């Protein structure tokens, strides 16, 4: 194995709560009831545009293509203010060490997140240096569960998805990894780890075989 493709939220850190808060604020702003925690599970690793459609689907309010755009920027502007306080403190357990062990063992590291804020978040956590590249969700043809972002992360570091491990916390993201041809190891409640402190290189390798 040659590369590890990282989900961001759920793996490196998680800004899920800020994400939900900003979508809540938006839904309340547009009078669209019932965007709750239970609903927000449905939003993990989905792009901003996809997340909004699912919110908009609730009230079956069509908002012809320019409006839809704007509401996304509103939600983004809020969410961006909320994550100004991210720091190296929000690094998930065992992730720094893993990054370190990866790079020292000559395994490429790429970000395969659905989030356009991935680079900002990575910079705040002082993690930029570890990443050999970042899949641009702007360039990518479809969000998780499509494989496109994982294919793009692998390509960025000069590897096939088939020479890669993908690390994920949502089912759509697992599905995206599986279908890229890379190897999923998830974290949450078919290899599954209870938490990111079990994501050590020794484990990752032992799973490869
Ligand atoms: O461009 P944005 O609005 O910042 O990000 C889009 C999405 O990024 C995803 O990050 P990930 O794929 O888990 O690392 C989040 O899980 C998802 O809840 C969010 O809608
Ligand atoms: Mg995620």
């Amino acid at each position: 194995f040659k590369a590890v493709l990282f989900d961001l939220n759920g793996v490196i850190t998680d800004t899920a709560e800020y994400h939900f808060r900003a979508w809540k604020a938006l839904a309340e702003e547009i009078g669209i009831n019932g965007v709750d925690r239970q609903f927000n599970e449905q939003l993990k690793g989905v792009s901003r545009e996809d997340s909004l459609q699912k919110i908009l689907d609730l009230a079956d309010k069509k908002v012809s293509a320019e409006e839809f755009k704007e509401l996304a920027k509103r939600k983004n502007d809020n969410y961006v203010k909320m994550i100004q306080d991210v720091s190296p403190a929000d690094v998930y357990p065992g992730i720094l060490q893993l990054l370190k062990d990866l790079r020292s063992n000559k395994i490429k590291i790429a970000l395969a997140s659905a989030s356009k804020n991935g680079p900002f978040l990575l910079e705040r956590m002082n993690l930029t240096g570890y990443f050999d590249a970042i899949a641009d969700p702007a360039e990518v043809a479809a969000s998780k569960p499509a494989p496109d972002i994982f294919i793009a992360a692998a390509h960025a570091v000069g590897v096939a998805p088939s020479e890669s491990i993908g690390l994920e916390d949502s089912q759509a993201g697992i599905q995206a990894i599986k279908d890229s041809g890379a190897l999923p190891i998830g974290v949450g409640r078919i290899v599954i780890v209870p938490d990111t402190s079990h994501y050590t290189l020794e484990f990752l390798k032992e799973v490869w075989l």
